[PDB]
């Protein structure tokens, strides 16, 4: 992830108007949609913190999260740390902190990483009925200057075009700094 950091406006855009930041969000949001489609209900959950993080969460079948063979750590992290649409690893090297949480096979697996490293390895924490993913990303203020705050109209004008492409998945968006929401669904 070094090339990520060493050039973030080359691979996010613009970190200072606005433009890199809410693309971090547009990232997030392309896997979750590939997720929920893969799922039965088919419903993803954009949320925007009174801390300026952002959740991204669906209820699909949840990243995996074996061992890969050859990368010899989990799958789920192979991801969030490999660059591979930039891919989330992106996402995660420009997040002073990043929370993932993945519900599959029976079991909750969390894990954090700040600045694109992984704090300890995808660990179970718990068991649950319930599958799918969230991440929850705390933007670096290190990277993104001037615009640092999420701007609700951006991210919702976003996702409407997004419910349109992706008919029958349920996109909300939920603003925890003013009580806003939105519902887009075709
Ligand atoms: O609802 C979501 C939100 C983010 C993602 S991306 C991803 C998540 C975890 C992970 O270990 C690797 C990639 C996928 C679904
Ligand atoms: N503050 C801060 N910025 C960082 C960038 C890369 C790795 C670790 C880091 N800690």
């Amino acid at each position: 992830l070094d090339a990520v950091r060493k050039r973030p406006g080359m691979y996010i855009g613009d970190t200072d108007d606005g433009t890199g930041l809410h693309h971090m969000v547009f990232e997030v949001v392309d896997n979750a949609i590939d997720e929920a489609l893969a799922g039965h209900c088919k419903e993803i959950i954009v949320t925007i913190h009174a801390d300026n993080s952002v959740s991204v969460q669906d209820d699909g079948r949840g990243i995996p999260t074996g061992i890969h063979p050859e990368e010899g750590v989990s799958a789920a992290e192979v991801i969030m740390t490999v660059l591979h649409g930039v891919g989330v690893s992106v996402v995660n090297a420009l997040s002073q902190k990043l929370e993932l949480v993945i519900q599959r096979e029976g079991k909750i697996h969390r894990q954090i990483y700040e600045h694109g490293v992984p704090q300890a390895p995808l660990a179970v924490t718990g068991e649950t009925e319930k599958t799918g993913t969230m991440v929850r990303f705390w933007p670096s203020l290190e990277t993104f200057t001037n615009v640092t705050e999420f701007e609700y109209e951006i991210l919702a004008k976003r996702l409407r075009e997004l419910s349109f492409l992706n008919s029958g998945v349920s996109i909300r968006l939920r603003d925890k700094r003013d009580g806003k929401e939105d519902h887009f669904h075709y």
